[PDB]
């Protein structure tokens, strides 16, 4: 069996819920944390059914963990560690982003508390950000390609070619978004990316820059269930992700379908 997998079978209702099976507790880094701002660990007090894999989770340009501070609990309920960190300046670059990802994810293996040591599966990481954020996601999984996964929320960047990533990449983009418009940054990425890669683009009707910055429940089941197949190899939640989800909130998807297991 697959010993990765946590919690029970899930139901399409399962993964839109606001609280997950798991409780979530919470550890406070301090900022003088090294290679990057600090942030909040949220993890599983559960801890009988095995250790667990960990996100970081970076926010885009002048911003901080408050606006990503709603996936922490969301999330770490589902059976994940959520580490919502705040950057060195925040005027930090998408490439500077990426880094201080992976700084976060090195603090949870190395240096943080036993209590979260102990839940921690320091082989099955993954990265997710919003913006700039979504930019340094990117950035983090061409530095890492060890990564379980990776989660560009409406993301920001410079540079359109991602030809060489090799870590399973889900973009969601936002249809009104004028700031990092889909045309020409969350549809290009998406694209660049290799066509053998397990990917996929989901587009949020309606929805703005800062769509990802509020409780949105289209993100959150498949935030959910990207984390659940390719963090925890959870072939169970293939079920909400391959054929595309057909939501009434989105207003566009592509994917690899199917993601074989590799
Ligand atoms: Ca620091």
């Amino acid at each position: 069996p697959n010993p990765y997998e946590r919690g029970p079978d899930p139901t399409e209702d399962s993964i839109e819920a606001i609280r997950g099976p798991f409780s979530v507790a919470t550890e406070r880094v301090s900022s003088f944390a090294s290679g990057f701002g600090g942030g909040t660990i949220y993890y599983p007090r559960e801890t009988d059914e095995g250790t667990f894999g960990a996100v970081a989770v970076a926010p885009g340009f002048t911003a901080s963990q408050g606006s990503m501070s709603w996936y922490g609990e969301r999330v770490a309920s589902h059976g994940f560690i959520v580490f919502t960190i705040d950057t060195n300046t925040r005027l930090d670059a998408p490439g500077q982003r990426g880094r201080q990802l992976l700084a976060a994810l090195d603090y949870l293996v190395e240096r943080s508390d036993r209590k979260v040591r102990e839940r921690l599966d320091p082989n099955r990481l993954a990265v997710m950000g919003h913006a700039m954020g979504g930019g340094g996601s990117l950035e983090a999984t061409v530095m890492r390609p060890s990564l379980k996964a990776s989660i560009p929320l409406t993301p920001w960047h410079l540079d359109k070619t991602w030809g060489q990533v090799q870590v399973p990449t889900f973009i969601i983009g936002a249809e009104l978004d004028t700031i990092a418009p889909v045309s020409t940054h969350a549809k290009p990425f998406y694209e660049s990316l290799p066509s053998s890669l397990p990917k996929a683009y989901m587009e949020l009707c309606g929805a703005t820059h800062f769509a990802p910055n509020i409780p949105n429940t289209t993100i959150a089941k498949y935030v959910i269930s990207w984390l659940k197949r390719f963090v925890d190899e959870d072939t169970r939640y293939s079920q909400f992700l391959c054929p595309n989800p057909t939501d009434r909130a989105i207003c566009e998807y592509r994917s690899t379908c199917p993601y074989k297991l590799n």
